[PDB]
């Protein structure tokens, strides 16, 4: 068999803008081979958060076709995410390619697909991989629910945290960034 | 092709004990034929909250099953749960039954299952049905986070209602049921 | 393989109970055997309709069971609903069978399923069989839109008219039946 | 899994030409991402609708191949029509993509397959992705009936109201578009 | 693998009332093991013509449970017809049974299926087993078109032939009956 | 899914040379989209009836390699007919295309296969597409029977008539063709 | 689905040097388009024999290599044979075909393979397509039994006979062909 | 989907005989429901350990049947063991079920499987359930290596200790038990 | 069928740095061609150990390219690691393969995946090929209980030791390397 | 998955008679619980040879059954086979099960089936099932080979080994039984 | 379907090198065409034995790029082996290649996959194709047990011969090679 999914969640609250995802690798069905894995990445002098979902070729590849187009465009997100999307969807070997790409900005945040589409949250919480909707269903929640009494950073913390807790592939360690 | 289950959420917080449920019925694939159903019974003079996830024939059955059990022993849940298992399990109608049954008293609470099984949540949160995990996403989720914040009525309210919000099989008109 | 469904719906509207449904026996995959059917029958002395789907036997065979139950209970479809569906639901023969029932009175509506389910449509328009569901849309378009503009029996006829339009399961011929 | 089709609705009626789409993302089996998205442009200074179905690539994509080609033939929709099927039908990467296109002029109206399928309907009404049925029900349901009762842009917005209704994969946010 | 369906067909023209059926037995994929078998019988003092498709068992034994219930009502096919379906429809052994029946009259015409179905040809042409649609669509088509010049006898005999012609599990060797 | 075969039909009888085809449109299982198409061309200065059975790129794409070749050999349908075969069978494209092709002369008759076949009907009726084989078997079997009582134009409009009589796939509205 | 191979029959007897094959053309499951195609040629100034089985452009086409090759090596059949497996072998296009070749000379016999396999026969008795095996069986009989009682052009007839007579996708109209 | 069994470590060493088994209950793919519970019972005052896998239901159940055919022989597993299987192996209900029965002695050491199985590890170290062989890969590996330098109790507490480490449907919090 | 997997072990305990796997061939379902085989090489002047999994040429293979690229940076074996993960996983005839690398230094301990992952164990243990966990979880579970009572080397040798006692795959010729 | 046939091989030569069979459990895919067991047993005051193949329940079960109906007949072997397979072809619970019985006598041996199948080996070798035909061909090999050179008892005792040679599902520790 | 696999026999006993295969020709499930076929060759002047299992256009062909690179360097087997296995690994078309080739000479013996593997016999035994094991059953078996008794030559026509014993898809008619 493959390789899971890391879990990943981005959130967006009172302006503060944050991603957190496990580290937990999920070998063949059941098997663990890590409990820490980095799929966070800050780019652009610290502009923009990214995850990636899936591998470190894969992670790091895309990565930089982010980088690429994001200087190729000056700080546009919306426009990069696209211009990737349509590099990925095409790319053979990457179209392909399972998971997706969390991409968020100081403004303004992103989903993109392998199979190019490009994807915006109304709620300003996107989530992507094994736990995902666990998380998902944490993120939206607790914003709906302690707005006021939590954070950006902390509701995202905390997505995972929950996550891991439902979710076999989803694990307590979890990876947490933000800009300033 | 089947009718989805509906999604039964069964929360117990700071000694309140709560049960909500969608109303969504999704025949067939994708075909939605009603927006309310009532599968959250009280039952045994208000003294135990369940639900059922399934056929009001099912359901309506098995509940009075769970009745006549019930009575049989002077408010054992525990026990009732069991022997009713055992009678579930048992019987060649009801074993094959796909859904489980959310039963909780003053003090506790229990996922009763067609194939047996027994089980107790350790964190007085259990949730069935469509979404189910998407509304134990957000239970778990709520109580760990504003618990002081929340109630327990309002904890389950919101669950289904995030639900609703990822889910495609579960619908904003909610049910709720406490006890005293 | 095996014969199609017929096209069957039923709605209420101002007062009006109605049920419409296709006469087309469709064989086989593609092979066309019948174009007229009756399986829209009057029951209790003009007082309910209902359709039924599948094969005349099941037909008559629900029926009946329906009529039994009926008088076994002065007027109270809900309860007879409900008492046929344990009863088919546990019957070896019927609890495999595919389609649905309707059944509506003077009143009210019901969809009652050989799974033991039994459904109340929140806005008076029930569907089943082939085209159903393009009938279904049609329905509930209609009444939405030009409720004034039309009528129950008019309404319904349309239903199916729409059906065997987009339909290659469903065909012009229509049985109508209303009560009094 | 994959991302879920939108839904889009054309419809031509009385001489206004008109096409509603909702703005559902349903990743996944059950998932909901977003509850908004733009596939409904404007093309040709305002003198085309069209709608897409798919990935914002794709759609931008195909959008500008049908540009392109509409203005390599000063305004004839058939011919470019046609030869972007040709294109598409042709392409490795659009060939094997899913969904189909609708495009609308002033005076008529036309499907587009990725298959290389050019579709004009008898009655004015196209439809497209999830619900799309549902909504073709609606749609052609309306017009056939209260053709005077009401508008273009009025039956093309409640097909897709229609839609949302029976279908988990449609959603009440719909983006409306006409022409001159 | 399985013994392949005899052809049968049997057509009402100008009140002369006839069944033709092949002879040919297609034993597994393409073998043949003979080439004459009589599945067309006289029942009821020649006032009933009737065919089934299958083996001689089920077919002898069907039609005596045919006959039995004739004489049961004197006379009465349809009820009879029905009377079978539900005897047929409910026996473990018969029920599971794939053919079907053809039985027709002085005045009119039935299928009768394993399923508890029994069909009513509006055209007074009906075809069961292997080539049944290519005869279908010779009869129906005679009729529709050389009905002044030929035969109820003539039209079936043809039949038959036709479907022999594109069919390879029917041949030439034809039984002919007719009642008076 | 994928949109459905048309039906068509051509034959020559009493030295006159005809084609009929479908106009029925049926997208996905059961929906229509259309009504009407034509995919029965005149070829080569009315020398020549084609008909396609499949997308209108490739139908018009096929039709004109037909063509290139018939000039390339000044009125030799076989040999054109086979060196098409060779250009179909091999691109990469079209050797995939699932239809037919039929082409016919003064003279005589061609089944034109994607795979590279090519065949000669002993009869002189040939036919393709959704009921084909219904057609074929209306073909065949009026040519046998009413050659005399009728024509060739006559019998393939029958044809087709008779297919959308016992086929879901097929429809009334026919398309007619005849040289001279 | 696709064209049913035809059946070829060759066989050496006494010194004479036989292929018989069917005309059947079984389209589909069951069709049956043509009763009479030619697939054994003479090659090679009446020096050898060849059928094949396949579609007439993959026939005519192998069929040619075979000439090349032959000439391209002064009568060696197992040379050529080879040469042209390695070229079948290795051609994206017929390296997947289906059938086989059946090649025999004045004095020798050969299958030959789309998959680069050629074949000897220790008997003499080489056999292809739909019945092969029939015929092969009835020709590897008829020659241990009556060698003495008949010929190689009658033995290799009542192959193929044979087949049509067991085999659904087999027929009486058989092409015969001998060298001198 | 279905629950995950529980993992089961029994062992046996330096005349200890130990019982480690998980708490998680990993309901449906991903989920899990519970962190703790119970499926190691003493039996016999004491006398056997004997954890299952399984359903409480099962789980009671199986445990029973144990018991009385224990005292049914006055201490002699082996044979209790197999007149179990023998009775369970029949039984409709039990036959059927997957799981196996992990029992041991002062003395010895039994697998016993729903299949009629009874096994005898020739090293005492016995295993069911999830991460099973995990931990039998533990255990084995443990007293091969650090039987002086660990006990029983201590080697069976960290098979499964190792096993939620490998291991997603293994828990950290362990049940241990012994015999004296 | 395919040859099996060769199980592969690598361990680091208190600064020795070693690798164990198997000899057995396991080719098909059950049987075994050879019982000895060298897949653990050294690499680059003995500073490295390197196992794979797989087939000696894409063993070979996969190696030297590790080679060349640990060169191309001077001791970095992440680096190289990853640069090698691009190039595997890029390759289209070893992105498909299905085996993994292992690879290890006097410091440091990676996977390496077709698949472009790359893996570092939090806790210096790795595993690959047949038996994999089972020796993984011997692994693990030597060095938390006897790290102290054993080494390196020993605790290698012994994975390996008991992955061919529970593992038909794994057999008892052990290659044992380490590092200075 | 389940448990494994353990392999056992019956031989007869120069009128001795004998009965190896491995002890190898072998459990789910790969994983082995045991490496011993006693399924050869002795029947019948010694006279008898007996081996099963499979669970011990099933395996003691048979047994029995073969004693009762040896007896039944005072030493017929065949007589008693038969009566068996009478028994257990009928038998609900045995009739479904997978492997066979070896018996022999004195004289002669036999296979015999749980589908009612009793066989006679020509050449006085017999072996059943997992390494089964390994071992089978050890046997017959051996006798024809070194059948002067070597025993009854021998020849069984090798086959056994070398089966666990080539095979994964048999293992060295064999068990051997022979009458005097 | 396709041709089977030849069986294929190689042995190295007391320094003499031998080939033995059988000439079985099964084409489809069960049919067989030739009863003779030569797939041991000889190459480099009668210095190495190889044999292949496949097509003879497959057959020859590898045959000399083994013969290629064993000039290519002078001798050395198992450098060639490897070289080709590269070679063969990496073809498209050899590399899908199912069966296996050995190859042996003076002094030792090699297995050598489409797949790359290239491997070596413990015991001086290899075996290919159908019967393989069979055959490999039997050598291992003879070598271990009269060796003495029994020559290389011996040993491997013997092997193939117990084969076709067991074995369907192998034959009495055996081809021998050996070197000096």
């Amino acid at each position: 068999s493959s390789f899971h999914a890391t879990t990943i969640f981005a959130v967006q609250h009172k302006g503060r803008s944050a991603m957190s995802g496990d580290g937990q690798v999920t070998f063949g069905q059941a098997v663990v081979m890590k409990h820490t894995a980095r799929k966070v990445r800050k780019l652009f002098n610290g502009k923009v958060l990214a995850g990636f979902a899936g591998s470190v070729a894969d992670a790091f590849t895309l990565f930089e076709k982010f980088e690429a187009k994001l200087e190729e465009y000056n700080g546009n997100l919306k426009r990069a995410a696209v211009e990737l999307a349509k590099e990925w969807r095409s790319d053979k070997v990457l179209r392909k390619l399972e998971a997706m790409l969390i991409v968020m900005n100081q403004d303004t945040l992103l989903l993109v697909s392998g199979t190019g589409e490009v994807i915006e949250p109304d709620d300003g919480i996107l989530a992507i991989g094994s736990g995902g909707n666990y998380a998902l269903a944490a993120g939206r929640a607790l914003k709906k629910h302690a707005g006021e009494s939590m954070s950006a950073s902390e509701i995202a913390r905390a997505a995972l945290e929950t996550a891991g807790e439902i979710c076999v592939y989803t694990n307590d360690q979890i990876i947490l960034e933000e800009l300033e």
